[PDB]
């Protein structure tokens, strides 16, 4: 299985869970990857993991800060200079929120909005400038299951991540005509760092809420970005697909 | 090459062209059995010999139940499970549409549209659910439309019952999802199939440059969405309708 | 307040619940009001309690088979004839379903598909061919929150509930330029007598889990079907709007 | 009529189109109203306007920087103050974005999310600190058609008015246990200043796309935000309200 041969590949927040499972599958699928992360420490870790796995593969890692689209554009502009091209770009960098409104400050308010759309923003117009000459590309956006469900905690994400939906609608039915789809993927309860820190409590009623008595894995988030990517999902842009194994928050 | 759905039993509803008929072609690529449904004996003959010629060593059962009847539909699905043994994949993908005025749409076209639409929907998949329930396993698949998000300007029963496949979708996922059942939608735009085609090619010429992509979907763009979902490459969707568009809007 | 003043309105469903508290309501703001009922004995039950309660106000009754196209032109045929006009339509009329998916029976199935979907379309096209010529009205169709949201049992209550918002939504965009707005109303969980079952100790415990700690009243739906109906809601069509009170199933 | 009778109430963005309208449709059902502006000059025009119209009513006017929480904070706390309470809390103030995806600089999508989603979190949270102890009040939000439908151009005014119609699900969802609800209005193309400067090409276009082939008037926006603030929407909440006469961007 080849499903993404050959595609020039960004992985935002490819140092760990989600992103970093969609390096390793993207990889297997004959993907050319590079990977960004919060700080060079976290790069510097998971290239090196990638390379006890893929001994033989040059996997480019960034850390630029996401807010700034300057920061993204000398990272994204190296990647599309060494191959050529940019086919894939994953906007998968994301925090979440579950602080009562009362306790919500302006400053957590304003990091989660800056991160997880205008981070996503900022990944989608730099990608579009490597991609609009060339009349192709897929950008996948990250969004959750409170963007559309919202949640009972943590105004921010519920607000960033429907951001984020609202964003690849938009952003799709404009650039289609430069054959550049825009997707969304929507996931639900997700076994990674972001989820695990959680109190046992909390741990215990997520397992309990959830329809499958399970937390979906990063591979289960990583195969539907993989299918999204490939040519396969031709017919699929300006929609957010859900894969939140019928939770609810 | 690929074998995303390698030795799943799969029944497609609406199989004998369009949509159906170039899954029928992609599921067999990929290691199914498949298994077709047809809305007459002609179209079942006609499409299992044009199967035949494609794939001369693979074997395709080929029915003609009445979509509104479940005794008839689950006397074929009864058929496919007994010579196979089991049922992991149901597509739902037969369907109609409508583009009558309001004031034109008889109580004959709209009682037709809801039937063959959702009563054959859900038909289908309580008759896979029978099969599928004990073996806590299978996908069942159902195919919307974009109308049943956007509305239309015209054929009322076509959004009417687009929307309700959508809701059947999501209720039904939630319902059966602790049974290991997934339950998915599929939402196509404009595809060319016979559904579509008859216009003069003056007035299609217009209707083309308007649409986003500048062309209609092929059935293969529809055909390989239903391919991934079967697939456990999809273990994390259910209870939800995926659109397949190409941002065309009604 | 009189927010309907002289609308001939119609009220499937009209004898109890919902559209009764409508019926009172649409009289108390100035509507002429015409009720429908499943039988002849509800509806003569719903006249007599409308006529101890506003003696000089006169109220039609009628049970048109709603699965019948024909039935129902005749009474909304009566109401258009007696007062020249139809200014609003409610098709309020419905039924629900819990049963788990095997024990749905052809029948269970087929009957909340012709009563929740078949009866709002042909209550909707018979109030259309009275509205028409004179270019005005407004039709209010009852779906549920299960149209959205699903449900976790009864599959025929969220496939019938969401056909209304998407029958709502094709009509609405389709009878705009005839100046008729189409609007869903899409309610929770009601005290009615759709409700009614269990006795206190079991209900305690549900009524809590509610997010408003209580059902609405019917009152609370009616409400919002005159807000609706009045000239206040013009730019109001082709959507159906929420009133469960965050109650989501 | 006087849906909001006694109803201390707060509209942002109340000097001009909407706003302005929603201010004398309230002074004339009864409410107490203050209104925010983006400058003082803004804010002295429009209550010298309430004066001519209402010579009799006094109506607080405020400019504070809707960025900042402390701003926002210092104007309802004067508000509240005075009449000492806070019943209504309309965060109305917006702006709009229609340019190419190329052309959207970074200050353009940062300017758009500030005021659109850090503007309405900044007047909801503050609202809800006046609010709280009540156990009683209603939050308005205003987000848009594009909110939903995205657009085929200016990708911050979607991925903003997507984000407002996220906060206020959520939101909604999570303070109905202290009797506080949160509503949004997503209005289609509405007749102000945020419209009516366009070059006649543009005017033509929104026209033809328009199915009422009028744009709606902001009193028909205003009447909304009325029925959504007074005790008859008492079930509403959690949810946005489509207002768009069957538009489609
Ligand atoms: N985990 C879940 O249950 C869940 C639920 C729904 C949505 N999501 C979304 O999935 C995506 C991936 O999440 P995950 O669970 O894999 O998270 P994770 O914490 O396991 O990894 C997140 C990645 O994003 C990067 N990132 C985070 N903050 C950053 C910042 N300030 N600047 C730059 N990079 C930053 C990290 O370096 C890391 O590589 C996110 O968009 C998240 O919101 C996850
Ligand atoms: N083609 C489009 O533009 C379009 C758009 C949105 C939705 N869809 C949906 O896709 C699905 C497949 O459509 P298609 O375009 O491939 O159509 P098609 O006409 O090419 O094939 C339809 C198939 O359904 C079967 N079918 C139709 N009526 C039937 C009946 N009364 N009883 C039993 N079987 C019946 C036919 O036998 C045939 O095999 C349908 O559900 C359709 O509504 C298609
Ligand atoms: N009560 C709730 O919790 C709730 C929840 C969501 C949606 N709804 C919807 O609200 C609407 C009103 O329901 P309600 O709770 O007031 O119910 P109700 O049982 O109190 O009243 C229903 C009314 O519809 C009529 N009706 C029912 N079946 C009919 C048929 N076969 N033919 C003709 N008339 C028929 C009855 O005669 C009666 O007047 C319905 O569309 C229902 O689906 C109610
Ligand atoms: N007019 C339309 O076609 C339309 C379409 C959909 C949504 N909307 C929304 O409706 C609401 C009202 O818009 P309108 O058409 O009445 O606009 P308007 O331009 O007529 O008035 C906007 C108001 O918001 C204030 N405002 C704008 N930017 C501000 C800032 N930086 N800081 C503080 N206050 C600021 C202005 O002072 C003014 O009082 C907005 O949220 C807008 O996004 C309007």
């Amino acid at each position: 299985m080849n499903l993404v041969q050959d595609k020039v590949t960004i992985i935002t927040g490819g140092t760990r869970g989600i992103g970093f499972a969609a390096a390793k599958i993207f990889i297997d699928n004959g993907a050319k990857v590079s990977i960004f992360g919060e700080t060079q420490e976290e790069v510097d870790t998971a290239l090196a993991q990638l390379k006890e796995l893929y001994p033989e593969e040059e996997v480019l890692g960034f850390a630029p800060d996401l807010t700034s689209r300057d920061a993204v554009m000398a990272a994204v502009g190296q990647v599309a200079q060494k191959y050529g091209r940019l086919d894939v770009m994953i906007n998968n960098a994301g925090i979440t929120s579950n602080n009562v409104f009362s306790r919500v400050s302006e400053e957590e308010f304003k990091h989660i909005m800056d991160i997880n759309v205008t981070g996503v923003f900022n990944g989608a117009w730099c990608a579009y400038q490597c991609m609009k000459d060339a009349k192709k590309g897929v950008i996948i956006n990250t969004a959750s299951v409170t963007g559309i469900f919202g949640s009972l905690s943590g105004v921010g994400y519920p607000a960033s991540k429907a951001s984020v939906i609202g964003l690849t609608h938009g952003l799709g039915r404009e650039i289609i005509r430069k054959n550049i789809r825009v997707v969304g993927v929507a996931p639900g309860v997700v076994n990674t760092d972001m989820t695990n820190g959680n109190p046992p409590e909390i741990m215990e009623g997520y397992l309990k809420a959830l329809p499958m008595k399970r937390m979906l894995e990063p591979e289960e988030i990583a195969n539907v970005y993989l299918f999204l990517a490939s040519d396969l999902a031709s017919g699929i842009t300006a929609t957010t697909v859900s894969v939140d194994g019928a939770y609810r928050p």
